[PDB]
């Protein structure tokens, strides 16, 4: 089909999602892996996986927008802490963009959002989820408190994920960070690069702690190896959900094969993302509009490091069957600050809208 603007894309339906992607990167994302950006792919996850295969439909409908649909309920879980401003943000495109569903609207923003990070994979889309579901129940969505014997069952209860598209999917703590963990520090990234897609993340996790970027004892948090900040740029946060992933046995080796493996990461990353944007439907049923999400951001194609006040010495290893890579150091004696903002700076205030949630 030929568009109203002249792009010409796979199928009709598809077309109303170029000024979708327009419009978010204009007034929410400015093409940046920003906060904004990263608020929406952590929606992205929260709307999708809240879906239970033994609990049977009504406990949630997966990737059906009831984030957006019932603003009032799940937002409010305690494991949902934080969420209501990327739903405040989404619900004027839901009301503006009308002739897209609130879940196709989710999973859409989330693949443009991560478009704007240098080495994301470019996702699958499918579209044509409906418009009208039920609220989900509480206790679907993982949290950094729990355990890996719990989180991988509700991945493979919510949709028969593999720890190995579980430890994928964590890809995603490669442009993240904290604000609710621990209340007294904002912003608080999973890894040095909190705006650029990288396997840092996986490295990172696996070396000693050495302190905390603001308290010492908040739940679902371990020491962290890089907890200097100053300012508003926040020091490095661990999650021990990630912490524990990364040293067990079930996962251990998955973990560190991401290390300074991009592409192998990227790939993994879209496989599992295919899957999860589809809980709650049958993909034979959703029509193929992967054409109309914006390409992503190359990455530079440079080989991890170690941060700077790291090195080899400081690893935690765990997998006994695969060889540690090879990885140089930035010099410096002393941590570097993690930048809060995406052009180095510390003032970059995104885009939120007031909503219902
Ligand atoms: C065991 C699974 C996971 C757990 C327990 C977990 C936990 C968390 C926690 C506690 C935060 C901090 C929220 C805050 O206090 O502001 C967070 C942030 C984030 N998570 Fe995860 N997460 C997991 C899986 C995922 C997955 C699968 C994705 C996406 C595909 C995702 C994307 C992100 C993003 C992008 C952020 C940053 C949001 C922001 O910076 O505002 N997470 N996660
Ligand atoms: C999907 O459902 C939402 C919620 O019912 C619809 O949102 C309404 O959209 C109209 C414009 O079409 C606005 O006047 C209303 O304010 C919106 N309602 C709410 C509660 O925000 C949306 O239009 C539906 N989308 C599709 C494709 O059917
Ligand atoms: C970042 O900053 C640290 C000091 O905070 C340096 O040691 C490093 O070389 C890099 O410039
Ligand atoms: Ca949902
Ligand atoms: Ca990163
Ligand atoms: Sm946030």
């Amino acid at each position: 089909a030929v568009c109203p603007d002249g792009t010409r894309v796979s199928h009709a339906a598809c077309c109303a999602f170029i000024p979708l992607a327009q419009d978010l990167q204009e007034t929410i994302f400015q093409n940046e892996c920003g906060e904004d950006a990263h608020e929406v792919i952590r929606l992205t996850f929260h709307d999708a996986i809240a879906i239970s295969r033994s609990q049977g439909p009504k406990a949630g409908g997966g990737a059906d927008g009831s984030m957006l649909l019932f603003p009032t309920v799940e937002p409010n879980f305690s494991a949902n802490n934080g969420i209501d401003d990327s739903v405040n943000n989404l619900i004027p495109f839901m009301q503006k963009h009308n002739t897209i569903s609130a879940a196709d609207l989710v999973q859409f923003a989330g693949a443009v959002a991560l478009s704007n990070c240098p080495g994301a994979p470019r996702l699958e889309f499918l579209a044509g989820r409906p418009n009208k579901t039920i609220a989900a129940v509480d206790g679907l969505i993982p949290e950094p408190q729990d355990s890996v014997t719990k989180i991988l069952q509700r991945f493979e209860d919510a949709g028969g994920f593999t720890p190995f598209e579980v430890v994928s999917l964590l890809a995603s703590h490669s442009v993240a960070r904290a604000d609710k963990v621990d209340q007294t520090i904002d912003a608080a990234p999973f890894d040095s690069t909190p705006f650029t897609f990288d396997t840092q993340v996986f490295l990172e996790v696996l070396l000693k702690g050495v302190g905390f970027p603001g308290s010492a004892n908040n739940t679902g948090e371990v020491a962290s190896p890089l907890p200097l900040g100053s300012g508003s740029d926040t020091g490095e946060m661990r999650l021990q959900s990630d912490f524990a992933l990364a040293h067990d046995p079930r996962t251990a080796c998955i973990w560190q094969g991401f290390v300074n493996e991009q592409a192998f990461m990227a790939a993994s990353f879209r496989a599992a993302m295919s899957k999860l944007a589809v809980l709650g439907h049958n993909r034979n049923s959703l029509i193929d509009c992967s054409d109309v999400v914006p390409v992503p951001k190359p990455a530079t194609g440079q080989p991890a490091m170690f941060p700077a006040s790291t090195g080899p010495q400081d690893l935690e290893l765990s997998c006994p069957s695969e060889r540690f890579p090879t990885l140089t150091t930035q010099p410096g004696a002393s941590q570097s600050l993690i930048a809060h903002c995406p052009d180095g700076s510390m003032s970059c205030p995104g885009v939120q809208f007031n909503g219902p949630a």
